[PDB]
């Protein structure tokens, strides 16, 4: 159920290089399949293009490890090292 | 109601420099107040820090013109000029 699944999504995303934590995550079942949207933190100095490449890696990683996800939208926001101005999981 | 409001949110955001269209927008009433989350397109060559500054400008612009919004979360994804690989409003 959703709490365990969300934990596994977060652990998988945080293993991808360039990820500075997960800031936002929403997920729901549609039938037996999971639809999720997440926002990861990344280095503010990355270009937006580089951040997209990180989000694509997260998408492959998370989808690759969690069978039951049918759709996973990943995008990014700026996160400086150690900053406490944004939420995290 | 939500369709007119969403139109006005989109028009306001698209007047802010650095915005390459609105890609995603979700909004709901909580009581008489509006809570919204949006994703704007920006130049892939922007840094993530520059994209955040654009999102902050959108937030001031939209909130400044639409009284009834209590919370508006804005973040960004890469959008190349004329590209058709992402949705838009
Ligand atoms: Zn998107
Ligand atoms: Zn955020």
């Amino acid at each position: 159920h959703m709490e365990a699944v969300q934990n596994r999504i977060v652990e998988a995303a945080e293993r991808v290089p360039g990820v500075r934590g997960v800031i936002h995550l929403r997920a729901r079942y549609v039938g037996q399949d999971i639809w999720a949207d997440m926002i990861i933190g990344v280095d503010p100095e990355n270009t937006v293009e580089q951040a997209e490449e990180i989000c694509e890696a997260v998408q492959a990683a998370v989808c690759g490890k969690i069978r039951r996800i049918e759709s996973l939208h990943v995008s990014a926001e700026a996160r400086e090292i150690g900053d406490t101005t944004k939420p995290s999981f």
